[PDB]
């Protein structure tokens, strides 16, 4: 239909890299100039719309790809990824948040700087008492939980189905199986047209890029000075390193190839890296884990209970933030510390949301942790400066937040 036809037939990676630098390069020119609010009142809509089109087929995604997903052996197989999964999960995840204690102390962040304190006291951080959190899995409504967000209970009430149907489908009734092998065949059918329309929002996925990631540095880009810039050398600098020394040798160590891995999940870190949602990712995250040959009942259940659960740049994030705000007043922060940073900042990430922006938030129980309230100003007004750069910071954490759900994935399916 003319020049759209051409737009379509170019390969998908090629346009969202050169949406990636064209947003990149125009975002800094335009926040140099001090048009920052010009591009977040009319270019920012424009990748608004990619991630509404994300979030749109987050939970026909979840749960009708994790019916069909209980697909495997219901006790066996399905536990056994699980635990599986849960220690990779915890494993990665504890040598996140060292690795960014190895690069808080390869860099200085907050070299002896001292600040003003004008910044707002921001909120005494308080957790829901655990309980509630442990209760609220098992959802008491389950198209309540399908219709309020909740991907953390339509993962429960979707194994919980896929195990009923799949004994239903080993009945003696004739009528019964019939009855649960048409309602497995039309959730199936469901699956199916939500990874199409996941190849719909790709192509327009390009625009999404530029619109986000120019708005991104345009923003904030310019706000990159100082001891900002050693702050985001020491993060990203830890988020390649965790890449390359944990899960190219895990990939390694399991016999896939770390090369092709890349190949094929740069669809899904791509797309992280700009819509700063692992939650908005999953969608193109499950197209790529269906895309190379892992079976449904590993990635349909690993996947979105990776998008909450495995946050290693969320946790490397928070063990170098609070290193830079331990400078910035000047504690010495003891190693028995910094084992209570480890043990702290993976609770942190795992009770992250994947929302962008949920990590700076949950940073405030790693800094109590350790006697760095939030309520003190001088505390606050260091944590106001990494509030300045959230974003950019955001962008490579989430990155690596999938990522790391990718290589569990392809671990555990190697595994089996
Ligand atoms: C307001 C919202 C506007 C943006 C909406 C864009 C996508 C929403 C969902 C699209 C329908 C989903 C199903 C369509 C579909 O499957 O075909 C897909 C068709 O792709 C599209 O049409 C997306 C069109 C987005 C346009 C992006 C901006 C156009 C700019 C044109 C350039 C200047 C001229 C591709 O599928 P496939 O790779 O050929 O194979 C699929 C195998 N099943
Ligand atoms: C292994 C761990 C499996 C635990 C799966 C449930 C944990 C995630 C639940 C969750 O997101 O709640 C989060 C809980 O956050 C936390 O307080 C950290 C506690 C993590 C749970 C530790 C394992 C139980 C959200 O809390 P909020 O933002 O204050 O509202
Ligand atoms: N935006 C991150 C979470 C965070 O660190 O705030 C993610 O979803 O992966």
């Amino acid at each position: 239909m003319g020049l759209y036809r051409k737009y379509i037939e170019y390969p998908v990676l090629q346009k969202i890299l050169i949406g990636l630098i064209l947003g990149a390069i125009v975002g800094l020119i335009l926040g140099h100039y001090g048009y920052a609010h010009a591009v977040h009142t009319y270019v920012k809509p424009f990748g608004d719309l990619f991630v509404r089109l994300l979030k749109m087929l987050v939970m026909p995604i979840v749960f009708a790809s994790l019916v069909v997903g209980a697909a495997s052996i219901s006790p066996a197989r399905l536990g056994r990824v699980g635990v599986k999964i849960v220690v990779y999960y915890l494993l990665t995840s504890a040598f996140a948040v060292t690795l960014g204690i190895i690069m808080a102390r390869l860099f200085n962040p907050g070299a002896g700087i001292h600040l003003a304190v004008g910044g707002q006291q921001f909120q005494p951080h308080q957790a829901p008492p655990l309980v509630h959190i442990l209760l609220d899995i098992v959802p008491t409504n389950p198209f309540g939980a399908l219709a309020n967000g909740q991907v953390l209970p339509t993962i429960f009430f979707a194994i919980i189905l896929g195990i009923a149907i799949t004994y239903l489908m080993n009945s003696e009734n004739e009528k019964v199986r019939k009855s649960a092998e048409t309602l497995l065949d039309a959730i199936n059918g469901l699956a199916e047209a939500m990874y199409k329309i996941v190849n719909g929002v790709m192509q327009y996925a390009p625009i999404g890029v530029f619109a986000l990631i120019a708005y991104v540095m345009a923003e904030q880009g310019v706000h990159v000075v100082g001891e900002l810039a050693k702050v985001t050398a020491a993060v990203y600098v830890g988020l390649t390193l965790q890449i390359l020394l944990v899960y190219f040798v895990l990939l390694k160590i399991y016999g896939i190839d770390p090369i092709s891995f890349i190949k094929h999940a740069k669809d899904a870190m791509l797309t992280a890296f700009v819509t700063r949602s692992s939650s908005g990712t999953l969608p193109v995250t499950m197209r790529v884990a269906k895309e190379m040959g892992i079976s449904e009942g590993i990635y349909s259940f690993t996947l979105p209970l990776g998008a909450t659960i495995n946050m290693d740049g969320t946790a490397l994030y928070q063990g170098v933030c609070t290193f830079f705000i331990a400078n910035a007043l000047g504690s010495h922060l003891t190693v028995g510390q910094q084992l209570t940073i480890v043990l702290t900042a993976v609770l942190a990430s795992i009770g992250t949301a994947g929302v962008p922006g949920a990590g700076a938030i949950m940073l405030a129980m790693v800094l109590h942790s350790v006697g760095l309230p939030l309520t003190d100003p001088n505390v606050a007004a260091a944590y106001a400066m990494i509030l300045g750069i959230d974003a950019i910071l955001d962008m490579g954490r989430t990155m690596v937040n999938v990522t790391g759900d990718l290589t569990g994935t392809a671990i555990v399916a190697k595994t089996e």
